[PDB]
């Protein structure tokens, strides 16, 4: 299944993964023009495994390389009968074969064919899927740190016009994970959705629109609550936000809204500001006191009979951060530095005495700030009800006992 | 599998699921008038998932709207042989592929040929079911809430006469996550049921019949109970009814009866009156104490020896719904906010204790309260076994202390 | 299925594995001059089959072999249909048949016929895969030693010029556990590694750098991480290498690095020195004070709170190592001599007091030389930072407390 | 299926298994002569399979059941088309079938219509795997007991020539449980193990290593080991040998050795010296000691904390023989004759308890014997440097302190 092309993919569309780059290079340099290697160059390098995650260009280094070289075919794909694929790629062989639908005589039949009957044209397996001699180099194709994100931002970016405001940066920086694919994708659907009004410029308010359509789902306004329900929802998806700020060490607050999206009633957003390359017990132990803080919120102000059901995910991720902590990662001083995760019954139970602790240092730590602070919450109340939505420069001027300004738009 | 028709019935036909008929509708307009991509970006959306529950809705649109563009084209269906009957959608297709006999590279390596021999139609893969750029657009259709219950019902209410006292939304909360299918035979059986005694016109009185025989059963009158038996689950479903109102917010009661349906002497009925998000700590407490009306009555009026295995499925769901409040949605002051849903033998202890004190507090709070209205009791005991259903107003004369009218009909 | 031929490459290929060397010069003087067997051996030696561990010369052997004694075929691999083509390999045949696709006890009656009907022939089943009369000799192919390693390595070298200051034997130690098949990949990346920059013949430099390239990750180089962050990932390795000069009987260290080679930020590299035979008491708790050596100088530098979670993969190898010492080789005066690998529970709180009372003393024992030896820590972190690594000389430069001569090349 | 040879191989070269060889041949005489029906055997076995464990001449009576009669037919031997076999056989073809060739009364029912229809051949089905009227006999074919390793041996041994000193028992009771095969061969690999030295006649001196390369790997000289480790090593096997003596009821030594085969550095050899009947408790404590000479060895020399992990496999096995004494076969006073391989926590911690105080007990007489018997450990130590391998009468030259002569050659 190998078809003769003209035009096809090549390198410099890619972006990002400069190491894998490189090591296309190399063996793109190598396909022909053997002789360059008087030091041996011995045996040109038979299997490439390509183990990174699904879905960020595991595959498009592949078509890349079926592109590259002036080589005309591509990946032989798109049981036994692999021996008559060993017998047609001898002869004017586009110097690969790419082999992914995913009993290895492959290699004795590839050096067989590779040295006798191919003339130096460097027909080798590369394969993608999620011992040395059969798979030599193993190249890694990973997600894209934060500077690739802009990258490939601007390469997608080019079909279309740009309004002033646009900061790829902040775009990038809020998918974090996102394969070349999400972005590809939160680009079109910036298209469609300034289609859908009929808006000539397109700027950053829909990309921002698109982005949560992508990670949440798309915002579902016809459901009614009725005033009460979103009055209460509004306290606890405040709260949240009031404690983000005060607490050191934490990603700041990006947006607080109310409006439900998917099964969620009310969503407050964080900015990781960076790649995540470690993580400090303190902002560890901030996380937990930003968790709980809304149930706090709704407890002081409508007291603990009416306290609902609503902070169950919230609890959940606190309790499993908690008692990682302690089990697996030191940060104990009782237990000291170890791995728990067949033990006695009674390690068992300092395990959980400690992991009580925590959560309770934590807790009362929550309590104890949003007290104080009485009238942000309250102001705060107000304006997420009036405005359904809040943004960043509006939270800061609740947080300095200020007015509050009129949102972007409107 | 390809199916020419030219015609079908409009968009009226889908009620409900406005988000997805919105979602949808682009799709409807995009798949003609491709000349929109003054966006100069607006490939084709993707593979479309509907990924909602069976049940509701989830193939309905397809009539709605297929007959708009006039497209002589079906859903395709209605191992791996398609893939070139999967190319064969490039002639007189209905701008859609659809299939719904639900490995994973058959989007992504066919696309390419498809927008090729495209028309611009739009074509998509869109499936219903239960990384982007193989499937982007994930579409809920969700069971219709209690607004849409209304909408659905006098969609297929245009079929019949109509009494003038039926009230829809009363029908409405009453079938709580019933699906479209469920609404629509449910006026099916209504008309069913009105013909077989010949009454001339349909009417609520029998609507909640119809109601009633699909949710639980047919009413089996054919069962012989000796005297002293129905004497006992008067008391057990009443007891249930008196403890229903005096005890803090809870859903209202709607009706009270003795007729053996499926395997229950007795059931009682509750309206969701008014869909909630979620519920607090308040109602809980009073749904687990309304659980345990029946047995304390057994016991009160007829010894504490004479009473049964007739609260065997009370005690469970109380049970249960007990211990789901300590263990994970907090609300319990020892144990503290955490999820405990492994763990050393003294917390086990403790959950145990805690969830016994919980069942005891709310125990001793329904006796307290039966016994002080001890006439009230006996007053609807009579009721029950003169006319064997009593409806909502009856009630009302009871508790208020009262002689009890008629019910109506009869 | 056999390939015919007339010669073959001599026995200088097979390196090391003398013992199998031997017992396969034995089927080679066999298969000729069998009459030389009158102390009435010639029993002819049944199915061999090799089970040593794969990837390392389990098939190599066949150059040498079938070129002496001038057998022309090779092995006849390359649900029972055989035994007719069992029948067909008797005459004029390989000498023996080779079968790696590895119900079975139908080798022995059958190729005995054979022999009846092979003319002295004295063909054998052989077999690689990872009761006597059907497998009663079977020779094994280890892993190569250090000895052995330099000889291999000595023999792919015969290919390319060399720099003057190569030694083989480092190179030796640094590949423990792998095969003649790494060895020549290391070899084969070297021409390679020399290449790209296009250097005129390689000397050891890049010979390391082709050992780090495969046995870590390349060097991904393209991050960028902060500078307050290198600081904290330099104060780090610097800990696990001068910890580990400072404790008795510890293999040597080699280099330290800054730049991420995959999964890590850094890497110190310990040269194993030797092959293993097993292992002391003093040794493995030396081991244990090293790996938690590097947390360590996080905690001085920077202050308890601000304790990264990156020494995460440090705990688990000393927690296995610890646990493993008092439960399978001894080592514990309370517990005895045993192997606890039911039990009772109050063993398993023993156990747990024994582990903790190892990693306590040597975590006490590693904060004491940091403290003492802090103006070392500081130098060191400064070299790590002006040169993103660090080799032997220096390393004992900084340790004897005299100013640093710069890296080998620069 | 078909094969005829008038002549075959007969039973007197089945040396050994008398008991079922009787067996056997009552039903060879009965064969033929059924006139012997004076008192009605009419009902020939209808089918007995040899029930012995594999490798023992299994189908070596079957063999024999070819052979002896002089009756021309090869068994059946080399899903149901069986209906073929009991058609064919009745070509006046008595009691020559064999099936372990790989729908339940199928034997019975086939077996009883043709000997119904046969002429008195008194055809029987015999089958060999790992009710009567399918089964009616079951013949066990076991391992050689030491009585008839002599036989099997003298059997083989025809062939070679005879060195003087031979002698048969020895070897016999060196491989306890070597099945027909396994002598046999040993036979076989004496006789190519003179050849390559090419001596004139075969001692036992080669046959010793003819034993040792069987039962374990073969010396492995190839290795290169310090000299520092030879110390350690010749500590250890001495040791266990200084204990093996001092203890009463043991099994004696044989022979001490250091050159390495397999994975053992050191091998200790012991003969049974008399078929192993069953044991008794003295003789399995001084087992336990004798297993705990070579880590006391190592502690006194060299200090407790340079021992290591080569007592691993010394202390699993001595763990799993005191386990079973206290759990299954009586043996303790406290916990009674019970069988204890559920329980309660507190009779687990007992059996702990006793375990350890067994353990402790064998171990400190260990000690205490070793510490006495100081000079024969050195002693020991200096002759295992010397000569790499010790014999039996040079042992007691040791044990009584005089002078040690040099081992048979040398
Ligand atoms: N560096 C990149 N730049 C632009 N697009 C990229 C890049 N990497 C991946 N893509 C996207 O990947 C698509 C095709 O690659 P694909 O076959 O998905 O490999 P993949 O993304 O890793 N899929 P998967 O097999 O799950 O890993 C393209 O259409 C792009 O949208
Ligand atoms: N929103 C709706 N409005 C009107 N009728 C509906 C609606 N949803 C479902 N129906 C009825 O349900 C049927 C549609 O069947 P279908 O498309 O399978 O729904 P579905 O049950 O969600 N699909 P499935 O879950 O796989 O069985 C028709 O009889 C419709 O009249
Ligand atoms: N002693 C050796 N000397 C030289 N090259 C060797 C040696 N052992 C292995 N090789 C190389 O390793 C390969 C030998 O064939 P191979 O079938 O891989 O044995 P193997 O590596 O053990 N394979 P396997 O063990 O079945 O996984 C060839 O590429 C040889 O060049
Ligand atoms: N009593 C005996 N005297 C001599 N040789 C014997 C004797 N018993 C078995 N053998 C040898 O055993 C071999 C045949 O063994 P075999 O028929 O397989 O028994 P078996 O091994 O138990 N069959 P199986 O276990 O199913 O594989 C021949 O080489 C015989 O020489
Ligand atoms: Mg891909
Ligand atoms: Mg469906
Ligand atoms: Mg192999
Ligand atoms: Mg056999
Ligand atoms: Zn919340
Ligand atoms: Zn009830
Ligand atoms: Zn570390
Ligand atoms: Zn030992």
């Amino acid at each position: 299944m190998l078809t003769e092309d003209q035009i096809k993919t090549t390198f410099a569309d890619v972006a990002g993964c400069d190491e894998a780059k490189e090591e296309v290079a190399e063996l793109v340099e190598y396909l022909r023009e053997p002789s360059r290697f008087q030091k041996l160059g011995g045996k040109i390098p038979k299997g490439v495994l390509m183990v990174g995650p699904p879905g960020t260009g595991k595959t498009l280094l592949a078509k890349a390389i079926a592109g590259e070289a002036k080589v005309p075919f591509f990946t032989i794909s798109g049981a036994s009968r692999v021996r008559d694929m060993f017998e047609q790629a001898k002869k004017a062989a586009p110097c690969i074969i790419f082999i992914d639908q995913i009993r290895e005589q492959t290699l004795n039949q590839m050096l067989v064919e590779m040295d006798g009957f191919e003339g130096n044209e460097g027909i080798i397996v590369i394969a993608a899927t999620n011992r040395p001699g059969r798979f030599d180099r193993q190249v890694v194709v990973g997600l894209p740190d934060v500077r690739g994100r802009e990258q490939i931002l601007k390469v997608h970016m080019r079909r279309v016009p740009l309004a002033p405001d646009i900061d790829a940066a902040i775009i990038a920086r809020g998918t974090p994970g996102f394969s070349g694919a999400d972005l590809a994708n939160l680009v079109n659907e910036a298209a469609l959705f300034a289609a859908r009004g009929n808006k000539r410029v397109v700027s950053m308010v829909e990309f921002e629109k698109a982005k949560d359509k992508i990670m949440m789902g798309a915002e579902r306004r016809s459901m009614v609550m009725t005033e009460a329900q979103k009055e209460s929802t509004a306290y606890h998806q405040a709260g949240h936000a009031i404690i983000g700020r005060l607490v050191p060490e934490h990603d700041p607050v990006h947006k607080v809204t109310i409006i439900p999206r998917g099964r969620a009633l009310g969503v407050t957003f964080f900015l990781p500001e960076g790649d995540a390359i470690s993580a400090s017990r303190q902002k560890l132990e901030s996380q937990i006191s930003t968790l709980y803080g809304g149930r706090l919120a709704e407890e002081i102000i409508y007291g603990p009979e009416h306290v609902s059901t609503g902070a169950s995910n919230d609890i959940k991720v606190a309790t499993n951060l908690a008692r990682n902590m302690v089990t697996q990662w030191g940060f104990s001083e009782k237990l000291g530095p170890l791995l728990y995760a067949h033990m006695s019954d009674e390690t068992a139970r300092i395990i959980d005495q400690e992991v009580k602790a925590l959560i309770e240092r934590n807790y009362n730590r929550a309590r104890q700030l949003l007290t104080d602070n009485m009238d942000i919450l309250h102001a705060m109340k107000d304006a997420l009800m009036k405005y359904e939505t809040i943004d960043a420069p509006q939270i800061d001027d609740l947080m300095a006992r200020r007015d509050v300004r009129p949102p972007a738009g409107w």
